[PDB]
């Protein structure tokens, strides 16, 4: 155990806790209920990011290797630092920066890259529910506008691009979005998202204006209303026409792929983002509550209602995935059957989809000239499940393309939408908490002024910064940044701080504690996985980003309608300068912990 001097006197006596739980009446608010405080840390560990980064991130490999690794993942990583974290928040009695400032007062750096790393999220988790209700404003009309095709100024056909794609495909990439060719061609401003980034802005700040006290209301609503739609959707998801087709495509694992060091790095980058580790929000929320409160029995219970609705709505999007594939196919055969017919004059019910191949043969072997000359088409399923599905793109482009293929659908529409709205709304509750809590525990505003004006301020300054992502070639860069951002400073910060708290705390010292805590020493279970597996687990998937980094080429899609088989995904590289973000994003808020470090130590000569 490293020396660590002083640890003393920094913190409270361990003996005298509970009095000082009677000068938290006033200086600290406090939880009216239990269940405020388990709905909304559970409201903040989920969605979006179980249904927008889920699913994309499991088709690009595949679709079976990120269930397998994913699950592993979790059991042995997502639930013990889970547990050591509440358990802190509670013990020490301050917020996400006042503890790491404790522990070895060089260590203040984590205090300052869980705020940024937090601010780097929420600068974008934000204008994804943005997108979400200006197609939720899109909806209350009986005809779906995205379910038809423009007319151009001379009405004879519908315009190009809407013709050689979907009809839903000209609604997300050229009237909301409108997208530019390159990330390097960037024009206006798009006023019509300017407008939803004000209301989204607007919103949050109405409903978080002083921090509990405020989303407590919130939290009884919008944390429980997704847990019914969400089952409303499954009921009517696998009783379509091509479920039980996707979600066995999801459960079949090909057994070659995770043994690729990729696979095994999402997993572990996505099992820290599906909880909220290393946000720096879960700490405060548990440094409120009273101090004799059975801090394991929440730790689990939570980390087995998430790690559950991980699986219940990835079955509820490959319900519609499958059915969507399969209606395609449908119609691929269909036209495959009429331009048989209309060549050949056959009559109309003896070309059906199980005497195809003979009737096709019986053909040949009758007009050979008159036969060589039709374009037939190719189309198998296990062929359109795997297909160009990516974020940004997952639910709005496969959701609402089968949302207007029911009936009522001006209804679905908007029960999907506001699902998908009091779903992201939570998340950002308690990002919002953990970037105000620790910056007022820096005393950079005068203590003289209210609550409402930091968190004013806050709101309008990453409102103004959140002009980047509404321009032409917006969507880029919002790919770029949710990639990095979300991937790597991360787990190096939940590394750094499992490692400091078992092995500059002392770990029998945090197991006394957590013993006249609770009432009982934690079970082998958890000192085997805090103080081995884990740190170990992390030092793996550090390498494995490290080696997936290095010898995979660095490419990104666009859309390009001028392009030939424009249909298609057109791939290129980045320029390039985009490298410098790359570090102003994956750096300094990844790198200002060794910074701090040093700083202090050579600080005192
Ligand atoms: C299962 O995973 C393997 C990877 O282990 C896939 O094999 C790759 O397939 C792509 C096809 O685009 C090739 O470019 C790679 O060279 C293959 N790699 C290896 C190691 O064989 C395989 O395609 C996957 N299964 C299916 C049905 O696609
Ligand atoms: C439609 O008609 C107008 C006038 O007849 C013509 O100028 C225009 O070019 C036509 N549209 C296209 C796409 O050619
Ligand atoms: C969409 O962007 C193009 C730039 O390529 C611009 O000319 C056009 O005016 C934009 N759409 C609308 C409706 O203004
Ligand atoms: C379709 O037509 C052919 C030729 O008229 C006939 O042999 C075949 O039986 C018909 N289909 C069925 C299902 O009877
Ligand atoms: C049609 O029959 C000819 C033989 O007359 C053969 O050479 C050709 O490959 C056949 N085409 C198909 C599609 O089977
Ligand atoms: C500011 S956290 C962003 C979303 C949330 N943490 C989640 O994992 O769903």
């Amino acid at each position: 155990v490293l020396p660590n001097p002083g640890l003393d006197a920094r913190i409270p006596s361990l003996a005298e806790l509970e009095t000082i739980e009677q000068e938290e009446a006033s200086s600290r608010p406090k939880w009216d209920n239990k269940a405020q405080y388990m709905l909304t840390c559970l409201g903040f560990c989920v969605g979006l990011g179980n249904v927008w980064r889920f699913p994309y991130l499991c088709q690009s490999h595949g679709g079976g290797a990120f269930m397998i690794p994913f699950l592993i993942l979790l059991v042995l990583e997502g639930i013990p630092l889970l547990y050591l974290e509440f358990a802190i928040g509670q013990r020490l009695r301050r917020g996400s920066l006042g503890v790491w400032s404790s522990i070895h007062p060089a260590l203040k750096g984590l205090g300052l890259a869980s705020m940024l790393t937090s601010f780097m999220v929420g600068l974008y988790y934000n204008t994804i529910i943005s997108w979400i209700m200006w197609y939720l404003f899109n909806s209350f009309q009986e005809p779906l506008p995205w379910s038809d095709c423009p007319l151009n100024e001379n009405q004879t056909g519908y315009v190009d691009e809407c013709a050689r794609s979907s009809p839903v495909d000209y609604f997300w990439y050229r009237e909301t979005l409108n997208i530019s060719t390159s990330i390097s061609d960037s024009g206006s401003i798009q006023w019509w998202m300017l407008l939803c980034l004000a209301c989204a802005w607007s919103v949050l700040y109405m409903c978080t204006i002083r921090g509990i006290e405020t989303t407590g209301k919130a939290v009884y609503i919008t944390s429980t209303l997704p847990y019914v739609v969400l089952t409303i959707f499954l009921i009517r998801g696998l009783t379509l026409k091509g479920a039980t087709n996707g979600i066995v495509f999801l459960f079949t694992p090909n057994v070659t792929e995770l043994a690729q060091p990729d696979t095994w790095l999402d997993a572990g980058a996505q099992v820290f983002f599906s909880f909220s580790l290393a946000f720096g929000g879960l700490i405060s929320f548990s440094s409120y509550n009273s101090v004799h409160n059975n801090c394991e029995k929440d730790s689990v219970i939570v980390s087995i209602i998430n790690g559950f609705t991980s699986v219940y709505v990835a079955i509820v999007v490959y319900s519609v995935i499958g059915f969507r594939a399969t209606q395609r196919y449908d119609d691929c055969f269909s036209t495959n059957i009429l331009t048989l017919i209309n060549g050949f004059d056959l009559p109309e019910g003896n070309v059906t989809q199980e005497n195809f191949v003979d009737m096709q043969q019986r053909c040949n072997a009758s007009d050979p000239a008159a036969y060589a000359q039709l374009v037939f088409q190719t189309c198998d399923i296990n062929a359109f499940l795997s297909e160009a599905v990516e974020g940004t793109g997952l639910a709005f482009i496969v959701f609402t393309e089968a949302i207007t293929k029911m009936p009522l659908s001006p209804l679905w529409s908007v029960l999907f939408f506001i699902m998908l709205f009091c779903l992201g709304l939570s998340s950002m509750f308690g990002n919002m908490e953990g970037v105000v809590v620790p910056l007022q525990d820096l005393r950079v505003i005068p203590p003289k002024w209210p609550k409402e004006v930091l968190t004013g301020l806050i709101c309008l300054g990453t409102f103004l910064i959140g002009f980047i992502f509404t321009l032409n070639s917006g969507q880029y860069w919002l790919s770029l940044l949710d990639s990095y951002a979300g991937s790597i400073p991360l787990l190096i910060i939940a590394f750094c701080e499992m490692f400091s708290v078992v092995y500059v705390y002392g770990v029998d010292r945090f197991n006394k504690d957590i013993e006249f805590m609770i009432g009982h020493k934690p079970n082998i279970f958890w000192q085997v996985t805090w103080r081995v597996v884990s740190p170990l687990l992390m030092l793996i998937i550090f390498l494995f980003f490290f080696v997936v980094e290095v010898s995979q080429e660095l490419t990104y899609s666009i859309w390009d309608p001028g392009y030939e088989e424009f249909p298609k995904s057109q791939k290129i590289s980045y320029p390039n300068w985009v490298y410098v973000v790359v570090v102003i994003v994956a750096g300094v808020p990844s790198l200002t912990i060794p910074g701090y470090a040093i700083y202090k130590l050579i600080r005192n000569h």
